[PDB]
């Protein structure tokens, strides 16, 4: 469980990246496969959804229909092993995006508070808790592609 | 190839960081040593350059002469092993900088699509593909050092 | 020292994250436990402080009383092993925050230049050197929580 330790770390960094990538590239597959069935994704000011079912439900009915596109930058994944099978973790995340509402470009700073769990040697999200530290629409800036 | 796996991961995260660092700190050495000779660096809206030769050619003739300075923030490196010797990968990258043109401060959000390859136990870039999601000059902000 | 290598890497990424987290979540514990006693934290334009004593002294007497809150995004941690016991490293870091002064929202781009050292199999900061590349107060933006 010292090699095994490094292995878990890897496993989870991919899970964390995959949470983010699956929201930005809107990939249902990637996104649904990271949650244990009793997992809870909570986003402050939205609500709690449970399981991959609920994860996909939030993606399709709230997140994706709210923003033309988003990009989440995830850093500082700081893990703490409670047992070789349960991990808690923080990440700071920066997100840029265009709201459908008013066609607005906005900046979210968030802190994600996580819980990971192993079952049959396989690692998945137990709980993800999103907390928005900053929500700031940018006055005289609109994020656009290079061809406008 | 389970320890060997973690090793490759490390190897590549350094390659990815080195791509970025070598553009921001303008270090020819660091930058030239990460490309296999038949590698292609493609940056949408600029062109494709092949090999370390071409990598250094773009650095000196387009990138560096265009910006007074840049800083690239690289996150979410998500690897997929196709064989113990070929890897595909995404990273989201945030870049801040001053264009020589109009002395403008600008923000690029990019997505990099990568291909890594091992030869004689050593890892290098096979293909890097840059795609700019956001190109936004900032209206009333100029990034400056603290001493202005 | 090939498994041992990957282990050190992990050890330090946590140290690096912990530097940042302990400044943003203002956690004295987390912050004090990462410095060898003869370590130097230098922040250009502020000064040098040495040891955990000095680290906590800067936190409580300069950093924390200057900003209502900060969030540091740390990426590109690029390590170089000088011996299996001394490492040098760069990281690029992005920081957002509200200054108490004028209740201003500002953006710091920094480059951190680090030195790590092992003693009795345990890894700690030897030297951290902060250099601010950008210090830019944002004209018509104030970072706020979502409830304002």
């Amino acid at each position: 469980s010292d090699l095994d330790r490094l292995a878990s770390r890897a496993a989870i960094q991919d899970l964390y990246s995959d949470q983010l990538i699956g929201v930005d590239k809107r990939q249902e597959g990637r996104l649904a496969s990271i949650w244990w069935d009793d997992a809870e994704w909570t986003i402050e000011g939205i609500g709690t959804y449970k399981g991959p079912e609920g994860a996909l439900d939030l993606a399709n009915n709230v997140l994706w229909p709210m923003y033309h596109e988003t990009i989440h930058y995830g850093t500082n994944l700081r893990l703490e092993f409670v047992s070789a099978d349960k991990v808690n973790g923080i990440g700071d995340v920066l997100c840029l995006g265009n709201l459908v509402e008013g066609n607005q470009s906005i900046l979210i700073a968030a802190v994600y508070t996580n819980e990971y769990e192993r079952r049959d040697g396989v690692w998945k999200f137990s709980k993800l808790n999103g907390c928005m530290n900053y929500f700031t629409p940018l006055a005289g800036i609109h994020f656009a592609p290079p061809g406008i």
